[PDB]
């Protein structure tokens, strides 16, 4: 049952990590999986609108047909992906459902679902509450943690059925070529398995980075889960708004867990984001975001590299994941000295998977002044403790 | 899994009633479960000076501080619960949430939960989805649809686990008596049962009824979990908000659930449902509300018999149950006829368990004028096919 499931998830070590850094002063939090911007103004005007309008009530519990075939064109222009607003489209209370309910569509008993690691908190917990078998999939730092194929096949078997995407990737800052994209299809396809792509942070990428969805490639859409939403894109965290795009038959699935779970989104904030996505404000704002995310990001690289720890330059996101196994500490052991001491907090990458370990994760999603501060922080102790 | 749970979940009865009544013209819908009023301005404005603030970012798991104890004064003076909001109270999106995740902080595998019928339709499903197996126990025109506990006592086996009770309830607008809910604590305490009561519709009471909690009464803290929310109440129904109280030890399994699903309510929101709590404004708007429910209740009560159809005086929330079975018609049947040739959509009572056979739900949340024209085509229809 549930509750027996619930069980087995482990207690959250960023929970704990934050529950000690709460009781502290002085210190500066690098643990932040969410945007430090607030939402675009004109974003907030909609939702004013959308009061004075009266779209206080129910909605369908598949979403505003307006929010989704906005996202329908959303995902033609941006993603190349094909999708009915009607069937193929759901909206939801956060991307963040969109685990639990998508694996819920069609997951059986003990059947592993393959979760390339270090990887995003919801996943495995994801799939043990759905009554599936985690089944971790280590990325490497030599490969910039992009997933190679030649992991996944190492690790699959005849009990597999899904397997869990996410680039640009939380807590790496990984993202997946065009080329690392198709081979993942091919193994897809070569195993009859349904692959869920997060893509959240889809429009926080640098440098010659490209974001390609694997739903978009040749005969993919009948296999895949699109995982996206506004949280990231439109620093719109607190308004509990994300979507997936798959077939119907899942989305039929999705929707009826959902009669049982929170019945349908916001209305009046459905119509806001309707309206965001055709406002050019609203990637106007996007772009400013990037280019400051950006301009953390090569602090942060620069200042992991330069007082010891190898840091792999991230291409998407804002998270970055600096070695620090070389230090002789654990990854939790150096998130626990960087609080006590440097007042500053990062979390164990442990808590992303044993691929994680020997890592930490840093979150530039906070003022860049905040970044500099830490950054002598962490070096200060590094120094004094001869960790470097 | 999961999948297979869902796969056991019956199909909705009233989406086929609204997928149908969606294209035909002049029909006059009388299946909405939802106010028709609109969120009062107040509270409107509110929501705009928390997005004012910035209010857009994540907050706790459990909810905003600041609503969970708003929350716990409105239990505490309303319903004489004292609930510590550190521990005690959890904010969710809508109260639908309670049911899934409430169940899985401690049922197990084919445990069994009592559901007094005629009941709200979330209940079974999400007994079963948790992964036990939902027992309905019928309530009777008779008794005015109030539970009885000789019916439970029927029903207990050595596997039961949980009860469910709705109060004001819905469909049949039952107002459990304070002796009632007495004897239900007894036969709770006396199992060694979880008893979860849904009290949503508290202030949506007519005549002599009272909104007692269970939770208020002796030793019951310890096992209920109380859900309500602002849905009904403000007319929030759009706005996702609810909210449950209940021991640590179930609010911290129920939080540690949201993790994986919506995470957290939606911020500004809170912030205006905790502002709306402490403003007389809002309860000058509850009464407002409350009057003319019941303006709308006595016509539908009087007319529903008057045209033939034996009918319980509701004494709590925004629904009639109307005796259909004289008429020689089943529940679907008779809801066919009735938006087939009277152009007025009912729900079959049977959507509400096996007991609400032979009845149908009617929602007297719509203008007062829209309820008289229902009333005048179901009449017309009655009497041409001498059904009464
Ligand atoms: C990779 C990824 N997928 C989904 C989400 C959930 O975002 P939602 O749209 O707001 O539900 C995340 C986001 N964020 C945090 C975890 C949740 C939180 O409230 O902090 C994180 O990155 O750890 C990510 O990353
Ligand atoms: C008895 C009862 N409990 C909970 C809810 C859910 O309210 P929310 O999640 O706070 O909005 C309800 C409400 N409503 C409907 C079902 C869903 C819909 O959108 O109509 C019903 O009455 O059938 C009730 O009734």
């Amino acid at each position: 049952a549930l509750s027996d499931r619930l069980e087995l998830v482990s207690a959250s070590e960023i929970r704990k990590l934050f529950d000690i850094a709460a009781g502290m002063k002085d210190v500066i939090s690098l643990g932040i999986g969410e945007p430090d911007f607030d939402t675009p103004q004109h974003i907030k005007e909609y939702a004013k609108e959308a009061l004075d309008k009266g779209l206080t009530h129910y909605g369908p519990n598949i979403g505003l047909l307006e929010l989704r075939e906005a996202i329908a064109e959303k995902l033609k222009k941006q993603n190349g992906i094909e999708a009915d607003p009607k069937t193929e489209i759901m909206v939801l209370l956060g991307a963040n459902q969109a685990f639990l309910m998508g694996l819920s569509a069609f997951l059986k008993d003990g059947e592993e679902v393959l979760i390339p690691t270090p990887a995003f908190v919801s996943y495995a917990p994801a799939v043990i509450l759905a009554g599936g078998k985690p089944v971790e999939v280590p990325t490497y730092e030599e490969d910039e943690f992009r997933l190679n194929v030649d992991e996944l096949k190492k690790y699959v078997t005849d009990k597999t059925r899904a397997l869990i995407i996410n680039s640009p990737c939380n807590p790496t800052g990984a993202v997946l070529t065009k080329k690392d994209l198709e081979e993942i299809a091919d193994f897809v396809v070569e195993h009859d398995l349904i692959v869920i792509s997060d893509e959240v942070y889809e429009h926080f990428i640098y440098d010659d980075a490209r974001h390609y969805s694997i739903a978009s490639l040749d005969g993919m859409f009948e296999r895949t889960i699109t995982v996206n939403g506004f949280s990231k894109t439109f620093a719109m965290t607190g308004w509990r708004l994300g979507f997936v795009a798959a077939p119907s038959w899942i989305i039929e699935r999705m929707v009826k867990f959902q009669m049982y779970n929170a019945t349908c989104p916001v209305t009046f904030i459905q119509y806001a984001a309707a309206k965001a996505l055709k406002d050019e404000r609203s990637w106007k704002a996007v772009e400013e975001m990037r280019k400051e995310y950006d301009r953390r990001r090569k602090l942060v690289w620069k200042r992991l590299n330069e007082m010891g720890l190898p840091t792999v330059k991230p291409k998407g996101a804002f998270y970055i994941f600096p070695r620090i196994r070389d230090t002789g500490l654990t990854s939790k052991k150096f998130s626990e000295l960087m609080l006590k001491e440097a007042r500053v907090a990062v979390v164990p990458g442990s808590a992303f998977g044993k691929a994680g370990e020997g890592y930490v994760r840093i979150s530039y999603a906070t003022a860049y002044e905040k970044l500099e501060e830490a950054m002598d922080r962490m070096e200060r102790v590094l120094k004094e403790r001869k960790l470097v």
